[PDB]
């Protein structure tokens, strides 16, 4: 397998629980930030004035390309919100394609509980496409202006790394994080096969998924319940999240499977750490997890199959130890299933907007143990896998 795009490959930094970013520049002269990588959204939109946790931020006064598009916009989500004024303005990648393109930025002048102390990123990219953006659909993401005034392919991948073990700020800032090859999939990055699903609406990336498994136990729900009200592929959310009524019965499914240790509530909550001695992580009591997605071929399907090393995420001790600590990284929706970053992180993931589909494959950077590994496999013959989206 060759790599045939080095200058992208290790371009990310950070880790599931406060994102991945990229180095971009806005502006001329070129403004250096940081930038949060969003598959479930649609917006670039920056820090463009002081903040207690903003160490930079986009100076339009300063840019003679700066354009003000006079008109504001105000973006309010579950966990927080951010507002700000609307412009255009020149735009680059300095670790991506080597091109300069014309692109809205939503210059942020308010936020609450979006920016995070020491996460390094001033600013979001959202790469989901122009219905879900911000006023509304007129506000040509940024990914679409890329496409439109260059020739890049309309493609990009991404391959999230965790490091298996908690980074501070610091280590963050030394650590590659991954890469966001824009423009092409880079062979160097995964193993195996890459297996494509449908991207069922071009909106959020949404897909399919058709079957469930804990340690190849049938979670055994009709495949709507999996799908309600949507499912989709998102690198701006830490875990994965499932239907109420799905995460209920995983949850019950994967007690069962490590029953031989008694975790708390709050553990199972997602909201408590546990904590084991020193290089002594009983992965082996905790089950794998299966999500069989819709594949490209009639009445064929592929797995793809995650470690408790992708759903564990480790986190810092409350105090100080050489304790191995973890949260459990699976939480409850009520929007549906949400593949977030620790889901990603066992994957190489291909956004294949040209072709409609998203591709999955082993990546090279997931963690694991002597014992077992990330799979995709496939195919697998299943029937009526439409009436799993819900309408
Ligand atoms: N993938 C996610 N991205 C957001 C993130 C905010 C901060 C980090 S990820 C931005 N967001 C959003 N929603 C609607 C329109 C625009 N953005 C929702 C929020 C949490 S989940």
């Amino acid at each position: 397998r060759r790599g045939s795009f080095v200058e992208m490959v290790d371009n990310l930094r950070g880790k599931s629980g406060q994102g991945y970013y990229v180095e971009m520049t806005v502006g001329s002269p070129p403004q250096t930030l940081n930038i949060l990588v969003d598959t479930g959204s649609s917006n670039f939109a920056v820090g463009a004035a002081p903040h207690p946790f903003l160490h930079r931020y986009y100076q339009r006064q300063l840019s003679s390309t700066y354009r003000d598009l006079r008109k504001g916009v105000y973006v309010p989500y579950t966990q927080g919100k951010w507002e700000g004024e609307l412009g255009t303005d020149l735009v680059s990648i300095p670790h991506g394609p080597n091109v300069t393109v014309r692109a809205n930025i939503a210059a942020i002048t308010e936020s609450d509980k979006f920016f995070i102390n020491g996460s390094n990123w001033e600013g979001i990219l959202g790469l989901a496409y122009a219905e879900i953006a911000r006023p509304d659909d007129s506000l040509e993401p940024f990914f679409d202006s890329l496409v439109k005034q260059t020739h890049v392919p309309n493609l990009f991948s991404l391959q999230l790394c965790g490091a298996g073990f908690p980074l501070n700020q610091s280590e963050v800032l030394a650590s590659v994080g991954g890469s966001m090859i824009i423009g092409g999939i880079d062979h160097s990055l995964y193993t195996g096969s890459l297996w494509y699903t449908p991207i069922r609406r071009e909106w959020y990336y949404e897909v399919i998924i058709v079957r469930v498994e804990i340690n190849g136990q049938d979670l055994k729900m009709d495949c709507k319940e999996y799908n309600y009200d949507k499912s989709i592929v998102d690198s701006g959310t830490t875990n994965l999240r499932l239907p109420k009524k799905v995460f209920e019965a995983a949850v019950k499914s994967i007690k069962a499977a490590s029953s031989t240790e008694k975790f708390p509530d709050g553990f199972w909550l997602g909201e408590q750490l546990v904590c084991w001695q020193a290089g002594t992580t009983p992965w082996n009591i905790f089950p794998v997890i299966s999500l069989y997605l819709m594949g490209e071929v009639t009445n064929q399907s592929f797995r793809i199959t995650i470690l408790p090393q992708q759903y564990l995420r480790p986190v810092e001790d409350v105090a100080t130890s050489q304790d191995d600590c973890y949260k459990f990284a699976i939480s409850q929706s009520s929007t549906g299933t949400v593949m977030g970053a620790v889901i990603m992180e066992g994957f190489y993931v291909v956004f294949d907007r040209a072709r409609k589909r998203i591709g999955f494959a082993v990546s090279a950077c997931h963690v694991h143990d002597e014992f077992r590994t990330a799979a995709v496999e496939g195919p697998f013959v299943t029937l009526d896998m439409e009436d799993c989206g819900y309408n």
